[PDB]
């Protein structure tokens, strides 16, 4: 068709960043075409406190009084069972999101992913309040010598026995692997859900971005706006994910990673920062790619039906009721998204233009 | 100090440009320990005439009296078996290079590899005249059907049929692989040269640059300073490149693929130049991976002995008969090569220690 009621959209792998960048990009969630957002907590210092994290969420609030946010504790050092139970008592999170160290935008502050057995009780304090553990599922690299080299186009599917590992162990445990990139991975995904039929069973899910729906190696090897964590990987693989996207099975859901830096910070002979910025067009992207396959029926289950219930949003938390209409007037992405003071975002596929629009209907 | 006497070096792939990019980095030929240049052609717009060609030598010969420089065409429509014939007739060129459409800097308008056919009077003259065949093998990607999809890691790779039948169909054209990436790739020129006895029956070669005996694609992941083409690959790449250059075998040489570009060219969010600059320390990189294999002995032949058997450089060519001297001093590579003006480059490795200088000696 043209016009499509994806009700209630979600967005399950958010970044809005603070101070000025928040303010730009922060709105940009609703008009994307996004209604829910879960937060991720990758800042300088990592949301890892009751009340850093409370008044982050206070400050998106008041940015954005429509969109509905759901928060995360980023998995640290610092962090202890016992405040892994006094945040999920207060509703003040909803997960927590491990980043392996060293191999993403702020992951300094992360963890070894060959030796989890240090936050094993962080994990059973999880477990016990329904809270979702979101994992960057990359192995950091190892170049070394003597066993497997690690780098960035096998890390992902070295982390896959560590994602079995959690799995195994912590069976009650709500999992996800965001953002995956790889057809081992898909596999494994599909594995691990081998006899749940009808969403409810779902322990273990991926997260799909926009991004890795149309990129490969060719389209970031050249361009730092393109390069991302995970890596986008080789025509194979974008097909893996495509189809998994389009597949109409729960667990596989939307999340953008939508990740936003200044402009400055691509165009850097080393150290390019990691990511791509999808929000402002979050939900038109994803439209194309359902389009192209013939499979815009299943579109609303993606960006909406599968995130909803495997994070068990309730009507009651929900921030507006507004439903994302998705019509299929043209626009043209621009070249820069700016606030006008010092901030400049390329965004995702830059000066194309999308078939369809999104905008915003009350329920009545 | 120690002291290794590599005689008369040769790197048989150079860019040097134009213009003052051309002043400044045309005299780091001598600095960094080479003799013997063999000068690439894929200027804007690439070298397809005789003046062009007969001028740039003078140009360069101007700017590094004491360096020996061997030119090329541009594989080009443009190029006919009567102008092929003349310009060797006059010595005015050693070899034409080949570049595919599209897969590197100045590349398109190249050539289409799914074809070579039409260039078949031309590599005819080439094969009568002794002119070297140098391929830059890389099949342009594709991702769409039929085929296997084509891209940055296997390009290489999908090149090799291409290589093939053009040894099968030019028997005695001299063919070079420039700067081989893949084990795979190594591998083909193995088994083509099979049944070579003594270095002067080497009908296809392969040339080995400094940077891909060191890097892989984790350095250039958010490095656009160590992006080049054929991009750096796999632990496994590297280390079958690393022991072909310390193989001693006549049909791998030293070619740096030195690629100058301002560094405001390689911090670019898209669109990053590809192109590694090692002209500045070429045979000290060489000698710092010789030295880690334990095969030093082996030095002089993979950066002079084979490269001039294979060109078939007579020392009533060259230049200047100083030899090239590595001696045991340590130093800094700079952070940027600059001419002091419009010009910085950063250069491979900068920052990085390296265990050998260069000085040169006369003969007798
Ligand atoms: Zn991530
Ligand atoms: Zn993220
Ligand atoms: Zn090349
Ligand atoms: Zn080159």
């Amino acid at each position: 068709v043209q016009e499509i009621d994806l009700g209630l959209t979600c967005d399950m792998h958010v970044h809005v960043r603070e101070g000025a960048m928040c303010e730009l990009v922060t709105p940009k969630i609703r008009d994307g075409g996004v209604s829910i957002a879960y937060i991720m907590p990758n800042l300088q210092p990592p949301i890892t406190t009751l009340d850093r994290v409370i008044e982050y969420k206070k400050t998106l609030q008041k940015l954005a009084p429509k969109t509905t946010f759901l928060m995360s504790f980023y998995l640290s050092k610092d962090l202890t069972p016992d405040l892994i139970h006094e945040a999920a008592q207060q509703h003040a999170i909803r997960g927590v999101k491990c980043y392996p160290a060293g191999v993403t935008t702020n992951s300094a502050a992360g963890v070894d992913p060959n030796d989890f057995s240090a936050f094993y009780p962080i994990f059973k304090a999880m477990q016990e309040e329904n809270l979702v553990l979101n994992l960057h599922g990359e192995k950091p690299s190892v170049h070394d010598g003597d066993k497997e080299p690690i780098h960035v186009l096998n890390a992902e599917e070295a982390f896959l026995p560590a994602l079995k590992k959690l799995h195994n162990d912590f069976p009650n445990l709500k999992i996800i692997l965001e953002h995956c990139t790889s057809e081992s991975a898909i596999k494994t995904i599909e594995d691990i859900n081998k006899n749940v039929k009808k969403a409810t069973d779902v322990k273990v899910a991926a997260t799909l971005t926009a991004h890795h729906l149309f990129l490969t190696i060719d389209d970031w090897a050249g361009n730092p706006v393109n390069f991302c964590k995970p890596v986008a990987k080789l025509p194979n693989d974008k097909k893996a994910l495509v189809k998994a996207a389009v597949s109409g099975k729960p667990y596989f859901f939307f999340g953008s990673d939508s990740a936003p830096h200044p402009v400055q910070n691509k165009a850097n002979y080393e150290g390019v920062c990691a990511g791509v910025y999808s929000q402002s067009f979050a939900i038109p992207y994803i439209a194309q790619v359902f389009e192209e396959q013939n499979a815009l029926e299943n579109l609303k289950g993606f960006v909406s039906d599968f995130g909803i219930s495997f994070y068990e949003v309730k009507d009651s938390e929900v921030a507006s009721s507004d439903k994302a209409i998705l019509f299929k007037k043209e626009q043209v992405i621009p070249q820069v998204i700016s606030d006008g003071k010092d901030i400049s975002i390329i965004p995702f596929k830059a000066g194309d233009k999308l078939s369809w629009s999104v905008r915003w209907e009350p329920r009545l």
